């Protein structure tokens, strides 16, 4: 057993069970907020962060046994995950031509 962060020693990851459910909610929203709030710069600032507070109340509720630190730290990993996927449809080049239906 060990504890305390120091050196090249990596940190432990949160609960996967949640992280997964965090995407179904974080994703949808994150995408619903990204697609919109273009004109306004701050309008999107709150839309994104807001989730961090929303999901936290939507997850910690589903997992009453899980720790609060598992509902937050988990999201972080989820967020970054989405963004990347969003960058594939904006600020990119030669993403990958398509022959058939893209959105079906």
């Amino acid at each position: 057993g060990s504890s305390g962060s120091s050196g090249p020693q990596k940190i432990f990851t949160p609960s996967a069970e949640i992280v997964k459910y965090t995407k179904i909610i974080a994703m949808e929203k994150l995408y619903a907020v990204f697609t919109d709030y273009e004109h306004d710069k701050v309008s999107r600032d709150e839309a994104v962060n807001k989730i961090r507070l929303d999901t936290e109340e939507h997850l910690k509720e589903k997992f009453p046994e899980v720790d609060q630190f598992e509902i937050i730290e988990s999201f972080n990993i989820v967020a970054k995950e989405v963004f990347r996927s969003i960058i594939l449809n904006e600020y990119k080049r030669c993403d990958g031509r398509d022959s058939g239906p893209s959105s079906g």
